[PDB]
């Protein structure tokens, strides 16, 4: 049973362009899974402490037959491969962040997983790249991505 998972990518440490390229190769190496498409690379000012570098943000469509937490096990390996240091606070810098934004049309609320990503509808740097690869996207609650964007004051992003 194949599902399309949409994954958000963020990086602002240790050459983000290399970090993201490495993440994309590794994402394709996930078993029972392959990349359908990927957005452009965007350069975004940090949401959080201002004394950190600008981010490279992107979105990826990953077709997969894995269970959601099985996929999470793989995306977390990828973060560690790129030296991600796990921390409690979540707005600081990192080599690589891989978040599952959407997993098919599923709503997931477990100890390890909240899908749709709890804050994605409030982050231009997640929505704009997603819109690039899925302009007709509809969230599980039925809102359209396009309507959200063109309705709220999301400044457009600059490319990397
Ligand atoms: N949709 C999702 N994708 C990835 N991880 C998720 C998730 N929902 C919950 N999590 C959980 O979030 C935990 C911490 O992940 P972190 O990457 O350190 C938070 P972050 O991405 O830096 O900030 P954010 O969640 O505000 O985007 C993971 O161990 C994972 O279990
Ligand atoms: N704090 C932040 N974390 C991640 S993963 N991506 C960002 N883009 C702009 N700010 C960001
Ligand atoms: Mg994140
Ligand atoms: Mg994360």
């Amino acid at each position: 049973h194949m599902t399309v998972a949409y994954i958000a990518i963020g990086s602002n440490l240790a050459s983000p362009l290399e970090q993201v390229n490495a993440a994309l190769k590794a994402l394709g190496d996930i078993p029972e899974s392959h990349i359908l498409t990927v957005s452009s690379f965007y350069r975004t000012p940090p949401l959080g402490p201002q004394d950190q570098p600008d981010y490279l943000n992107a979105a990826v469509a990953l077709e997969t037959s894995l269970a959601p937490e099985e996929l999470l096990n793989h995306t977390q390996r990828i973060e560690l491969q790129q030296g991600r240091v796990r921390k409690a606070e979540r707005w600081g810098p990192r080599t690589l962040d891989l978040d599952i934004m959407l997993f098919g049309n599923e709503v997931i609320n477990t100890e390890r997983l909240t899908v749709p990503h709890y804050d994605m509808k409030n982050r231009g740097f997640m929505l704009w790249p997603l819109f690039e690869i899925a302009p007709e996207l509809v969230f599980p609650d039925g809102e359209m991505l396009r309507q959200i964007l063109h309705t709220r004051a999301f400044d457009k992003l600059n490319k990397w």
